[PDB]
């Protein structure tokens, strides 16, 4: 990808928020996820979904904090309208390993 | 945020790396290289990170930056990527990271 401003990364808004819900989506083509994520007060509850099935559970994601684009428009993956992209990366393997604070931050602080 | 859509999202070309090196940079901050892999290389980067982090607890770290900026000087260091992090409670720097280790130089996505 070609040189970018400061403004053209900027415009990306990018946020943490905490997990609040995760069940399964046995409707997704592949495995995965449905998350509500929230992201504080300002932003609010948003939903959000991954094949993060390999290294995640639906039990153990609860209370996990992830990065997420919380300015695109609305998503339909099949049934699911989904609010948020849920950041993360292709392990060794192709699997999906999440984005991260290092340590807790309020929910709903902007990436920099 | 206005709305964006994903091909602005696709402008953005952020990485993980491993911090390789790091000292203090007086001028509050700490000067870093980070290891982005085979492709992108060795990328030198500054963060005002000394709060919650020394540069004994950075290096081994892997981190996320964005790697396609315009490099720009400082003084006569050469700043090479933006490291990625956000203000907690008191608007002191904690770095992104990933959840378990991912091979350097693979995209945020």
């Amino acid at each position: 990808s070609g040189e970018i401003s400061y403004a053209d990364f900027e415009k990306v808004d990018i946020r943490v928020g905490t997990i609040v819900e995760a069940v399964p989506f046995p409707e997704a083509r592949k495995p995965a996820i449905k998350v509500k994520i929230d992201f504080g007060p300002e932003i609010g509850i948003k939903k959000s979904s991954a094949q993060i099935t390999v290294h995640y559970t639906p039990e153990s994601l609860v209370g996990r904090q992830v990065l997420g684009v919380v300015n695109f428009p609305p998503r339909q993956i099949g049934p699911f309208r989904s609010e948020v992209l849920t950041l993360g990366f292709a392990d060794a393997n192709g699997d999906i390993v999440l984005a991260a604070v290092e340590r807790p931050v309020p929910n709903g602080e902007k990436m920099c």
